[PDB]
C-alpha cells in the first residue's frame, strides 16, 4: 500500500486542478488548498472527472482502495500513476490520447474497461486482465485480437471501427452475450459458432458472405450486416 508522508494540501498531491476538484468533493473538503490525511484518501471508493480537462492523474497512486475511475473525454497521456492500484474494477478512459495501454497490464482486478477512442493500435497489455467482463475497444486502429483469447470471463466485447480481420481469438470466450464489430475487415465468422450465449451480434460494414456459423446459435436476438 502507498501512503503520503504527512497531511498535505489536495492541490499538491493532485497537481491537475480538475482532478484536485474531484478529490475535494470525494473527501468532503471545502477547498482544493485544504489538507487531507492518508485515511481521507483511503476512503475514496469512486472518482469521476468526465470531460473536465484532466491532463495528468498524478496523485491517484495514493488512492489505495479506489474501485471505480471515470475519466472519459479528458486529455490524459500517462497512466503510470495507476500501476500499483490493486482494487480498481471499473476503469473508463474513453477519448483520452493514450496511444498505448502498457501501464494497465498489472491491473488484474479490472472487470470493466473502456478504451474507446484512445488512439491505440495494440491490445497486448490486456492479456493478463483475466477478470475482464466488459471491454470497449471501439474507434481505435486495432488489427490483432490474439491477446484477448485468454479473457474467458468476457460477456461484452465492443470492437467496432477498427481494422480487425480475424475473429479466431474469440473462439474460447464462451460467456459472450454481445459482440459489436461494425466497420472492420471481417469476412469469416466461423469462430462465432462456438459462442452459444450470443444474444446481439453487430457486423455491419464488414465483408461477410457466409452466415452458416450463426445458424445453430439459439439465444440470438439480432445479427446486423450491410
Amino acid at each position: 500500500a502507498e501512503s503520503i508522508a504527512q497531511p498535505t494540501p489536495i492541490n499538491v498531491i493532485f497537481p491537475d486542478p480538475a482532478l484536485a476538484n474531484a478529490v475535494k468533493t470525494a473527501t468532503g473538503k471545502s477547498n482544493v488548498t485544504d489538507a487531507v490525511t492518508q485515511a481521507d484518501l483511503d476512503g475514496i471508493a469512486t472518482l469521476s472527472a468526465f470531460n473536465t480537462g484532466v491532463t495528468t492523474i498524478e496523485g491517484i497512486q495514493y488512492l489505495n482502495n479506489l474501485i471505480g475511475l471515470e475519466l472519459k473525454d479528458n486529455q490524459i497521456t500517462d497512466l503510470t500513476p495507476l500501476k500499483n492500484l490493486t482494487k480498481i474494477t471499473e476503469l473508463e478512459l474513453s477519448g483520452n490520447p493514450l496511444k498505448n495501454v502498457s501501464a494497465i497490464a498489472g491491473l488484474q482486478s479490472i472487470k470493466t474497461l473502456d478504451l474507446t477512442s484512445t488512439q491505440i493500435t495494440d491490445v497486448t497489455p490486456l492479456a493478463g486482465l483475466s477478470n475482464l467482463q466488459v471491454l470497449y475497444l471501439d474507434l481505435n486502429q486495432i488489427t490483432n485480437i490474439s491477446p484477448l483469447a485468454g479473457l474467458t470471463n468476457l460477456q461484452y466485447l465492443s470492437i467496432g471501427n477498427n481494422q480487425v480481420n480475424d475473429l479466431t481469438p474469440l473462439a474460447n470466450l464462451s460467456k459472450l452475450t454481445t459482440l459489436r464489430a461494425d466497420d472492420n475487415k471481417i469476412s469469416d465468422i466461423s469462430p462465432l459458432a462456438s459462442l452459444p450465449n450470443l444474444i446481439e451480434v453487430h457486423l455491419k460494414d464488414n465483408q461477410i458472405s457466409d452466415v452458416s456459423p450463426l445458424a445453430n446459435l439459439s439465444n440470438l436476438f439480432i445479427v446486423t450486416l450491410t
